[PDB]
């Protein structure tokens, strides 16, 4: 792909983070803590899952960023509406305002309803995410495998401003402590 020149500098929004997340000083890395991180509750925080949003809001144009997923067993990545549900249980679907892919139990799936099997020969260590607001497109790229396409959501009905979306996943296994990291331009 040739989307690299739409690169945007994403930072994480602490106020949206689940209360167990640890976000680095530079707001470019996030991991699951082993306990509550001693923050006050608020209506923005994701309560049920280890999720956080980027601070940036997008309503036009073409945007591209990259995320490092090295050694993680489970995660979700993509974009979502600014007005997605924060509290309680919900599924990641375009009906609920999410355009995402994930790793879970050694398989990769796109967050359609119902979910779609992805075909990845080279497990990615870094994922590229491309949004074309006007075109209604969200695409995912395997940076480890020379930028090969993973998945394209097309005919997207964003219906609002978009924010970068992250889930570091639970760490019940003791094998999923590694962070998500926003990779440098
Ligand atoms: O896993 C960690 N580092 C890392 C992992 C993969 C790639 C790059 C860095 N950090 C960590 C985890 C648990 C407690 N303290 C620190």
């Amino acid at each position: 792909h040739h989307h690299h020149h739409h690169m945007v500098h994403i930072t994480l929004d602490r106020n949206t983070a689940n209360s167990w997340l640890i976000i680095s000083k530079d707001r470019r890395q996030v991991r699951m803590g082993d306990t509550h991180q001693n923050v006050s509750d608020n209506k923005e925080r994701f309560s049920n899952y280890p999720m956080v949003l980027g601070a940036q809001r997008f309503s036009s144009g073409k945007m591209y960023w990259e995320v490092d997923v090295t050694q993680k067993e489970a995660w979700d990545l993509g974009v979502c509406r600014d007005s997605v549900q924060r509290k309680g249980q919900f599924s990641l679907s375009p009906e609920n305002g999410f355009w995402t892919i994930w790793l879970w139990q050694d398989s990769y799936e796109a967050g359609t309803s119902p979910q779609t099997t992805l075909h990845i020969q080279v497990p990615p260590c870094q994922i590229g995410i491309f949004v074309d607001y006007e075109a209604g497109v969200v695409s995912f790229y395997n940076i480890t495998d020379h930028g090969s396409l993973i998945y394209t959501f097309s005919e997207c009905v964003f219906a609002g401003p978009l924010r970068p979306f992250f889930n570091v996943g639970f760490n019940y296994s003791g094998g999923n402590a590694a962070p998500l990291k926003l990779c440098p331009l």
